[PDB]
């Protein structure tokens, strides 16, 4: 009921702030109102307003499934950064209490959160690097070193997560975003997230998901190894082989393990399939993985394969 009191003095409101203080305001989103994380976003007399305080890039152009992310620039600072638009009326408390007072290199930054009109507005990192989906789509499909290498930092940033009993729920290659050299991979998007004790990508989820069982971190293990495939082959599991409701094609079909590139290194083969086990906890964990993942990153000679460089024919 504290915490309740508190929140009071931040409602209406636009402040530069913590983190806990951010979390503790969302809680109460379910007309101005919001707290910037870092000193390059600034309010002005209590406001924060699109097209008065930050604007988006030249014609508003977007990323993301919903062309919701944006370039955007402070007014005041200069500074440059990501926001993502997200509809109040079904905003998730947890996209912002999930991430909030997060600190790894493996996630992206959150810069603030700021309510206005029918908009949460969330501020973020811009990485200029893109994001892994559109590589992908950039350059066909990857190459089996770099994959490894982005699958490994994904899962570092999901023992991270899992460790502080904090679900993804959504983890795919446009949720992994690039520094401009590409050498670092972070985690983005937590509206699918879940504080353990709403559907993500149904190419991306495990039988488990669909078959309405009980949930645990290790859903995000599953779709990090169909984000795997995804990279190898240019494409998403299941697009192939099946044409029709998909749901229940993965509760009843195996794993789709017969995707695996044949000229895979076997560890790398061995670890997607670990990673692909249809009953969780028969599944590798965050943890297990990475290990297992890092180790096959080694066994085809490490990090070798140009950033971009040349297009790769789809399967």
């Amino acid at each position: 009921p504290v915490e309740e009191y508190l929140v009071h003095a931040l409602q209406g409101s636009v402040s530069s702030g913590q983190a806990h203080s951010l979390a503790s305001l969302a809680k109460t989103w379910s007309d101005n109102e919001g707290v910037l994380l870092t000193e390059k976003l600034k309010p002005v007399d209590y406001e924060y307003r699109e097209e008065v305080h930050w604007m988006t890039h030249q014609p508003r152009v977007g990323r993301g499934s919903f062309g919701e992310v944006h370039r955007m620039k402070d007014k005041q600072t200069g500074f440059q950064c990501a926001v993502k638009k997200v509809r109040l009326e079904v905003f998730r408390v947890e996209e912002l209490v999930a991430c909030a007072g997060l600190s790894s290199p493996r996630i992206v930054p959150l810069y603030g959160a700021v309510r206005e009109g029918p908009w949460v507005n969330i501020f973020m990192e811009l990485l200029e690097g893109g994001s892994l989906g559109q590589l992908i789509k950039q350059m066909g499909c990857l190459p089996e070193d770099r994959a490894l290498y982005y699958l490994g930092q994904a899962l570092e940033g999901l023992e991270y997560l899992h460790t502080r009993r904090i679900l993804h729920g959504d983890v795919k290659a446009d949720n992994v975003l690039l520094s401009s050299d590409g050498s670092r991979a972070a985690l983005c998007d937590f509206g699918h997230a879940l504080c353990l004790q709403i559907p993500g990508t149904e190419t991306h989820m495990a039988p488990e998901v669909v078959m309405g069982k009980p949930c645990d971190a290790k859903v995000d293990i599953w779709s990090s190894c169909c984000m795997m495939l995804h990279m190898l082959n240019g494409c998403h599991p299941w697009t192939q082989y099946f044409r029709g409701p998909l749901c229940l094609k993965i509760a009843s079909e195996p794993p789709p393990i017969r995707e695996i590139p044949p000229s895979c290194a076997p560890l790398t083969a061995q670890a997607i399939q670990e990673g692909l086990r249809k009953e969780p906890v028969h599944r590798a964990s965050a943890m297990e993985l990475r290990r297992k993942v890092g180790k096959a990153l080694q066994e085809v000679g490490g990090l070798k394969s140009p950033w971009k460089g040349e297009y790769k024919e789809p399967r």
